[PDB]
Order: structure tokens, then sequence, then C-alpha cells
């Protein structure tokens, strides 16, 4: 017998049951190979995953955002190359999703979900306030809206910010509307202005306009995601900036365990900005997954091909969880938020991933800490997209 060690940062309960029923049936269809899933908490993973992969505590799988630090990961030895055991995951999985995690002829990992950021917002607060939710399609509308549910004393934004990354999410999509894929692209190469541009220190402005209307709960830079997602599941923030993992988290977060009903619950994508240079369909997201760390047994991959496969990845597309990436799971997408969701994404000519999960954590990190700098004064929108670029270039 030999156990596989899955480590990851999934909370949901029924997330978790549907997990545990496909390991149990793995378990029955592989004799000889246990599986041992390893929660850590989202920040505490981040924090703690460097030491793990060098040491002799590290398991075979663990949760990955794909992007910088994947890429680091990988040059340094510290996956493992499972390219002679991916045979059907490359037949079951998208083959973007598979390419994600491949970098020089080697597979060192396997892709889970797709995600979208944007708007969760409350049409009853809405409706109260007298803003039609549906007819925003400007930064400026966004803005109007935010005064009218000041005006009707409705907390406008519920927003994490001691974690950093959910307000990284507002300076992101400012840039992206700003810039369009073009600014990103030649930040990444740091020609011209790199990532100290224009449409970088438009976002901050932008961001700091935004901030300067004051639209967050009292204490928001005290608040974790967990906290800001339950305020918003609580009916006492009107407006969620996040991905589409959102949906049932608000809900168990929610004191009545039931957070915005359908009825009540809306979803937009982040709004154009005058002038700019992105699209709207243009999308903030990721393709997540699981890779394998160095020493990872052949077990695992046998494991993963079972847990991302159609008859399970449906599982979780049917309790609203993800948005699938093996072929045919697309059939779960029944619930109208994700389907829409999942038209967006596929239709997306710009599917950018994560600033701070693009850019590794050194530079994701500042790009984090100079989101919510921007919007407490600390740093100006110049200064934050100085250090921005800064720090790039020395990466
Ligand atoms: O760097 C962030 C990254 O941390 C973020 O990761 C999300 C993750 O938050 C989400 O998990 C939620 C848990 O945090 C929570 O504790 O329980 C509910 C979970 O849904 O899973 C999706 C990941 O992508 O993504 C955005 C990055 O900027």
């Amino acid at each position: 017998d030999t156990t596989v060690r899955m480590m990851h940062i999934e909370t949901d309960p029924n997330v978790l049951g549907v997990w545990e029923e496909i390991a149990k049936d793995f378990e029955a269809k592989n004799p000889d190979i246990k599986v041992n899933l390893e929660f850590l908490e989202n920040e505490a993973f981040k924090a703690k995953l460097p030491t793990l992969l060098q040491s002799q505590q590290k398991p075979d799988l663990f949760y990955s955002w794909g992007g910088g630090n994947f890429q680091v990961r990988a040059e340094s030895g510290l996956l493992e190359d499972m390219e002679g055991y991916s045979a059907t995951l490359n037949q079951e999985l998208s083959a973007a999703g598979m390419n994600a995690f491949k970098i020089d002829g080697k597979q060192y990992g396997a892709p889970y979900m797709v995600s979208q950021v944007g708007f969760w917002y409350n049409k009853k607060l809405f409706k109260q306030a007298g803003i039609d939710g549906e007819s925003i399609q400007t930064w400026d509308e966004f803005l109007t809206a935010i005064e009218k549910l000041k005006a009707a004393g409705i907390t406008p934004i519920a927003v994490g910010g001691a974690d950093k990354w959910p307000m990284h999410f507002y300076w992101s999509y400012l840039a992206m509307r700003a810039g369009g894929q073009e600014a990103f692209a030649a930040a990444m190469q740091d020609q011209g202005d790199g990532f100290a541009g224009e449409a970088f220190v438009r976002a901050g402005e932008e961001l700091k306009r935004l901030a300067a209307l004051e639209p967050f709960q009292p204490g928001f830079m005290a608040a974790g995601y967990g906290e800001s997602a339950g305020l918003f599941g609580d009916y006492k923030a009107a407006i969620h900036l996040m991905g589409d993992w959102d949906y049932n988290f608000q809900a168990q977060q929610a004191v009545d365990k039931k957070g915005v009903v359908d009825s009540d619950l809306g979803f937009m994508n982040f709004p154009v900005l005058k002038g700019g240079a992105g699209a709207g369909s243009d999308t903030l997201g990721g393709i997540n997954g699981f890779a394998f760390a160095k020493g990872a047994k052949p077990e695992a991959a046998k494991w993963l091909e079972f847990f991302l496969n159609e008859n399970s990845q449906t599982k979780l597309a049917e309790i609203d969880q993800i948005i699938p990436v093996a072929k045919g799971a697309d059939k779960g997408l029944k619930n109208p938020f994700k389907q829409k969701i999942s038209q967006t994404i596929s239709s997306a000519q710009w599917h950018q991933v994560f600033f701070d999960q693009a850019l590794g954590a050194d530079v994701g990190g500042v790009v984090n800490d100079i989101s919510v700098g921007i919007v407490n004064g600390d740093v100006t929108p110049k200064e934050a997209a100085e250090q921005v670029q800064e720090a790039w270039e020395m990466r």
C-alpha cells in the first residue's frame, strides 16, 4: 500500500464531501493506493509552502495558481515531471489547462478549475438605493452607484483588506481596462516605462478616486476574505469583487448559512473605463490546479487522473463550486450565474491570471501592498507603479 498526499486550501463542506466520495471510490477501485487530503488555509498555505517544499514533509501534490511561483519552482528543481504518467490527463482535461502546467516538455501539474473575478452584488440593496445593476457598464456608472448606496446608508463594498489580494483585484482590473492586453504585455517585458506606465498610474488614480468615496466597511483593513464574504452574505454590504468561488463561500460565511439568495443576487463584469484600451470582455481570473512536488510517486498521477475526471468535475460544477476543466463536465454548469460566467471565460480574448500570482510572491506581494497602500494614502499612484516596475525589473 502507498499513500498519495494532496495539500489543498478548500473549506467548503459540500466540496469536501464530494472530494471524499471521490477518494473513497478511488480507494475501492485501487486497493493499493490511499489518498490523504491535507488542508491548510489559503494565507497560511501560501506563506508556509516554500519551507514545506524544501523539506522532508512535502506532499505529492499541492494546490497551485500556476503563474510566476510555478515557473520558478519548476526551474529550481522543486517539482516532479510526470510526463510519463500523463496520457489520461491529456485525454480528459482541456489542452489549455494541461499546457498551463507544462514547461520545457515536462508536465509538473494538472488543472483543476478556471475562474472569473467579477462583482457579486445584492439586488435587494441596489433596489433600495435606486440602482439597476444591469445598467452599470462604465466605471463612472459604478461610482455613481457607490454614491447612491452611501446615500441610502448602505455600505457599498465589502473588501478583505487585511489579506491585500482582495483589494488588488481593483488595481488589476483598472490597469487592464486602461491599458489593455498590450500595456500588460509591455510591462511584463519591461519595455518602455513598464509597470510604471500610464495605464498603471491610471489604475491607482482610479483606485484612489474610489477610495475617496469611502466605499468600504469600517475596519476593512483588519478584515480578511472570510469576514468580507460574511458581511456580503449577511446583507451588510452591497458589492463584493471576487472570484466565482464566492457564491458558495458567502453562504457558508453568513450567519444563516444561506447568504444572498439567488432572488437577491447579481453578478456583473468589471466595467469599462473611458478612453481605455481594454475591453469589458477581458477577464481577470485564472487556471488553478495541482502541482507535483519533487519526489511525487507515480500513484499521485493515478489519483489525479480520477480526481479530475469528467464525473468528478461534473459533481463539482453541479454544486456550483467550479468552472471545470475536464472535457464534458460543463454539462454540470446548470446554475445560471455559473453558466454565464463560463461563457464569459470562454469568449474572453484576454484571460489574465491574477496579478499577484502572475508576478510571483515578491512582485505580486508588492502589487498587493500598493493596492491597500494607495487606498490608505501610504503611496501615490505614481510611487505604487514605480515600486512594481522596480521589483519586476529586479526579478
Ligand atoms: O493570491 C490570491 C489567492 O489567494 C486566491 O486564492 C483563491 C482562494 O481564496 C479560494 O479559496 C477560498 C479560501 O480562501 C477560503 O478560505 O475558503 C473558501 C475558498 O473558496 O480558492 C480559489 C483561489 O483562487 O486567488 C486570488 C489570488 O489573487
